[PDB]
């Protein structure tokens, strides 16, 4: 017969389990629901559900009435909510992890083979009628067409919140620590073990590689001097696998710890920023700690930057993204009261949802100059010709695409979005609406309801046949935005839990790690605590330019 | 000058940090103490310390007055204490981990390179005057002599608590999951990634190896039929690295997942027991779940046995070891209230303290027959000639050495204890008395106080010069026992936290994992919950013999 699990009968996180020839059962353990499918609510659950406001409403409360928020921020309520935000959001993510591409059930292998992404919902069983469960047509909308029609940039739609390329690239740099999908093993698998903010894009994803980059004196990273300015070394001084155009592969060529940053100037830019940071830090340690070995100076500088990364990410990055009036606060001691696992494992759906290409503009403006994609991609010289100050200034001033809402990827990078849909189909990712459910939301009942506009709605409806069969990635980028947001409801609510668990699940946030000692004393500790995009830039430059995650005025 | 940290100035878990040319500072963050060395107690700490009874006293309460305990066990207090036991004990161990052989300071590498054991206290800095801090002679007592004199069995001292070889071997089997010290990388390093009860001694420490053992039908492990009895397959049917005497390396040769079990008959015995278990379980799954793949049947059987292992370990193993009247209880839901990290990382000191060779007897009695060490070690045929029932019966009936108290390793295996002291010295393990401190105890002020007997006391005293300089491993095995115990104060108090954190830090204990679903439903779940040494034996045999962790009457 039909695999019963193809109907996704078990609700509210209950686990579908096949029995006998053709039966199923749900595991409602700890779901707050009981009954055949986990839909009869417990005493308290039912109180919560009635008294739960909508994601939209909360969003509104947070984006409105600064008078109340200026007061809140000023008091401890800032910490009370920050804690709330941290615990309720985190909690929706399995820790320790659950599944992967091979196992649609907890297993020792899935727990211990750190080479996999995890997954939050299982796969569509291989044996289902329609390719995504029980509804839709047999064939699914042709990837290519789907993007052409709904994701291809018509005219440039700027992000309504003032988000800049200075942000965009940081977004890319940063994420590419833990998105390193494997060429050799294939989709579902990751080179970026560590699965978090390990800075394995500065330090390399392996010790052999990291060892090529280390200067081994005073625990510094290797570098080179071009125009009296510090930059990463060449592969001539640091042999190590870097994907680059063969052509000028010695000098001009650079090595960084993420084998892909050689490509776009904005990547190498941040790589330069952080390297200058690493060494600047060491300088301040060796000051304090003459007796310290090179190894210690290295490992400790690392920890500083890891901490520094997470502060900026939370208090600058996510602050800007969210457009909140609640002033976000990075402070691990907030979670010492709570029950939190200090471990992280990158999920595939996360991989899928962080494909923020729409941010990317039509061209790249550097003061008077205006560079084509053709001119910008692979530009081996652009970083060193312009100088970090002038490039930071540049990106800080140029806008970026409203991520969600649709029709907003520039045609150059459109094929990436196509491949994402292609692998989505390879990974057997469940229907969008099923993910809506798992992240607490109500599933959509129409395409018109998904994106509040008839044209795309009816056209999608015709293509997919059914809203339930609407795929995950399309779902995310086509959904209507809240008023004046970078993206819509489903992006926030599925994005948050992954992001926060990534950030706070880091061991350095742990009670065990989060001490002055661990960052070599107060100067270390306060470097983390007083971290700032503007500091990470200007402390490492001769000049201090415009540096921000939003365009001026 | 002298590295200030060689005095171990920072108390109560405060972290010594070198500053400038010759200064130090303590990191008393969250120690419950403040002041220069972390010795000025906080308001509550001071209340706890006054109101803390001695380890000895508690031990007495637990081993005495069954009338009170028969009542306690019968009520919920059994769970209240079991929880207490679990939380207070666990807590003394860093999670996430701290150091390793390379780093005497938290680092990303030490956090993420799972190839190391961790360590609870740092090393003796390389630059200290005496080889163990500031006291003792320059040279340390000659390993060989130290064992000859104090650890070599005179006459056999049986364990006063009735502990048998049936226990002894389980102890060895079990532990050798997570003690797999690496030949190639050297001391400080481990083949046994997983760092816990992963059953990587049944399933192998790698997927390539595990794949050689799997039958790949109905998710069973490969096997062979000798005398109508099931046993592990030969290397002819399962090629895979097994350390064995070259000689009869085809048939007669066996493969198991731990490359060392080929040696002693009691190891292969348990290997046989668990393999029979694995397949017996699969049989019961395939019954329920016809549609299930081979992969699922395999991963799930695993989880059952992992759970089954931990129940028996806690409720039978540690029960017997402890001689408690409080009836220990394996129940993960006990910790869902608490703040617990569901991760484990095997420490070196743990490695060091679990060298329970003294358990091993003078010879091996199998009913009428009496086998020399010469006859027992490497006996390729002994398992299959005798039959598991008759061998279980045998070990269940023969005693075992009082582990602590001294002078109790049989001369055959004495060199192991020598090597342990040798690597202790390689790993730069801190003084015994420093470990006493870190595990809450008061340091010893005399050798006479360590083992309450003048002869060994004054002789040690002369050899080591100072109690502070007394090494870790000697300390553990020479210390006086509580009345009628298998070992003394320091073994329990340093052993417990590691053991419980190993057991309960397992992901399957997690809220996220601990569901009927995860073990494929109620039959799975109850297999874990109703687990028993006696079941693990008799359900897999034609006959049911004497099977117990203690000798009869
Ligand atoms: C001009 C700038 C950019 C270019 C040229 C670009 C291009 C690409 C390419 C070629 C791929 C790989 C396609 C594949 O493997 O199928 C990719 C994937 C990806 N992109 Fe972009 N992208 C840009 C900006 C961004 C931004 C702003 C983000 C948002 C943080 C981002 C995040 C990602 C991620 C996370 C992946 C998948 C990585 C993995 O699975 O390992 N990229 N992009
Ligand atoms: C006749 C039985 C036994 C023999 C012949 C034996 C012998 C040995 C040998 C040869 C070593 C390795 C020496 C070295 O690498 O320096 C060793 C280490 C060890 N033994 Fe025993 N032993 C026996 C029983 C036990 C028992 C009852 C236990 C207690 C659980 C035990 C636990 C260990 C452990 C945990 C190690 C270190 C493993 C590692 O670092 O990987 N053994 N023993
Ligand atoms: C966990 O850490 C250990 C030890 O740090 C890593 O193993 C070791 O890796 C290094 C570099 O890969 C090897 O060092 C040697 O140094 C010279 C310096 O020029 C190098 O050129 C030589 O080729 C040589 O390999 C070392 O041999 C190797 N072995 C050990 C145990 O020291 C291990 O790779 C780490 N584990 C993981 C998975 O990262
Ligand atoms: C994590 O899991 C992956 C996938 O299970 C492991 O990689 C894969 O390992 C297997 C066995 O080592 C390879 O399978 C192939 O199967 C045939 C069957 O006879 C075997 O004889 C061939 O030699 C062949 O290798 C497979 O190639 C390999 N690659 C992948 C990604 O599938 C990986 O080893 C695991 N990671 C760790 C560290 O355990
Ligand atoms: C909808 C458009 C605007 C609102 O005007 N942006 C957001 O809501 C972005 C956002 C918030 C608020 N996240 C938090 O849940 C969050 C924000 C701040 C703190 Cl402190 C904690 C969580 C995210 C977590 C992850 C994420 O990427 C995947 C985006 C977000
Ligand atoms: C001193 C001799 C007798 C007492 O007569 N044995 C013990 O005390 C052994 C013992 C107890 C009690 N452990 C618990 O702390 C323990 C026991 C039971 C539960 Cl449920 C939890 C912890 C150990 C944890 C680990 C361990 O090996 C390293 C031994 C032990
Ligand atoms: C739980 O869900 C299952 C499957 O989704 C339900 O079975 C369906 O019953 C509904 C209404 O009673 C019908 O629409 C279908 O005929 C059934 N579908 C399938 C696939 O079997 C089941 O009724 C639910 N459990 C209960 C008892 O409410
Ligand atoms: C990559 O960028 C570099 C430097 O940014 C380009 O060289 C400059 O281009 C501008 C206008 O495009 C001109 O003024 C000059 O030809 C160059 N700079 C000056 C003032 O000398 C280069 O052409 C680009 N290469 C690629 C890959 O397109
Ligand atoms: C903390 O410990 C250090 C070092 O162990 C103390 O320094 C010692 O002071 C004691 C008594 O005052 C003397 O025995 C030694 O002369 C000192 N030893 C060393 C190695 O310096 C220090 O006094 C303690 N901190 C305080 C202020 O109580
Ligand atoms: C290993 O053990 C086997 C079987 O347990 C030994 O063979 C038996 O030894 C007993 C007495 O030692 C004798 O009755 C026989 O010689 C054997 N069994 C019978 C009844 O046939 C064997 O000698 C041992 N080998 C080693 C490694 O010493
Ligand atoms: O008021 C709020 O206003 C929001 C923005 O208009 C809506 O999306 C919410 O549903 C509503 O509750
Ligand atoms: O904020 C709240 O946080 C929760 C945790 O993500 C969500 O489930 C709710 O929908 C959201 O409104
Ligand atoms: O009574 C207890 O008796 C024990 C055993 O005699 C002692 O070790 C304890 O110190 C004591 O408090
Ligand atoms: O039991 C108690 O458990 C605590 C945790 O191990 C110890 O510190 C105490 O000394 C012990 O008596």
């Amino acid at each position: 017969p039909v695999n019963p699990c193809c109907y996704y009968p078990c609700q509210h996180q209950g686990i579908c389990v096949r029995f006998g020839l053709d039966r199923y059962q749900c595991d409602c353990t700890r779901t707050g629901y009981s009954g055949p499918n986990c839909t009869i609510p417990e005493i308290w659950t039912w109180l919560r559900t009635t008294l739960r406001p909508s994601p939209s409403f909360i969003h509104f409360l947070l984006t409105h009435g600064r008078w109340l928020w200026d007061f809140v921020n000023a008091t401890f309520i800032r910490d009370t909510l920050m804690r709330l935000v941290l615990t309720v959001r985190s909690n929706l993510i399995p820790s320790p992890p659950t599944y992967n591409i091979a196992h649609d059930y907890i297993s020792w292998e899935s727990f211990s083979n750190v080479s996999y992404y995890t997954r939050i919902l299982p796969s569509v069983p291989r044996d289902c009628p329609t390719p995504m469960g029980t509804k839709g047509k047999k064939q699914l909308p042709d990837a290519e067409f789907l993007s052409r029609r709904f994701l291809l940039r018509r005219k440039f739609i700027p992000d309504p919140q003032g988000t800049n390329l200075m942000f965009a690239f940081f977004a890319q740099h940063f994420t590419h620590q833990f998105f390193k999908t494997s060429g050799k093993m294939g989709p579902g698998f990751t080179k970026a073990l560590g699965h978090g903010v390990d800075l394995g894009h500065i330090y390399g994803d392996n010790l052999e590689r990291q060892y090529q980059l280390r200067l081994f004196k005073d625990g510094k990273l290797k570098y080179q001097m071009l125009n009296g300015e510090v930059y990463p070394p060449s592969v001539e001084e640091a042999p190590v696998l870097m994907h680059y155009p063969r052509g000028i592969p010695p000098q001009s060529q650079m090595a960084v710890g993420q084998e892909v940053f050689g490509l776009l100037p904005g990547l190498m830019l941040y790589a330069t920023i952080w390297l200058r940071e690493h060494n600047r830090v060491c300088d301040l340690l060796k000051a304090e700690h003459p007796t310290w070995g090179d190894e210690q100076l290295f490992q400790t500088a690392r920890l500083i930057l890891i901490g520094e990364t997470i502060k900026i990410v939370i208090e600058e990055y996510v602050q800007q993204l969210s457009g909140y009036f609640l002033q976000l606060k990075f402070d691990p001691e907030l979670l010492f009261g709570a029950q939190f696992q200090y471990r992280n494992r990158i999920a595939m759906e996360f991989n899928q949802l962080y494909h923020w290409h729409p941010l990317m503009p039509d061209s790249f403006r550097v003061g008077p100059q205006d560079y084509s994609y053709e001119q910008f991609l692979f530009n081996t010289s652009m970083l060193v010709d312009y100088g970090v100050e002038a490039l930071v200034d540049a990106f800080s001033r140029q806008p970026a695409g409203r991520i969600g809402g649709g029709r907003n990827i520039d045609h150059h990078i459109l094929h990436v979005a196509v491949d994402v849909i292609k692998e989505s189909r390879v990974l057997r990712l469940q229907p969008f609406n099923e993910y809506r459910k798992r992240f607490g939301m109500k599933p959509y009942t129409s395409f018109q309801e998904l994106t509040g506009e008839k044209e795309m709605a009816a056209e999608l409806e015709e293509l997919y046949g059914d809203i339930d069969a609407l795929e995950f990635y399309p779902g995310l980028l086509l959904e209507k935005c809240h008023p004046n947001s970078i993206f819509g409801e489903s992006m926030i609510e599925m994005g948050a839990p992954f992001s926060l668990k990534g950030l706070l699940g880091n061991p350095i946030c742990s009670p065990e790690y989060w001490k002055a000692s661990t960052f070599g004393g107060e100067v270390g500790f306060n470097l983390v605590k007083t971290a700032t995009l503007k500091k990470l830039v200007c402390l490492n430059t001769k000049t201090c330019p415009y540096v921000s995650f939003h365009v001026p005025d």
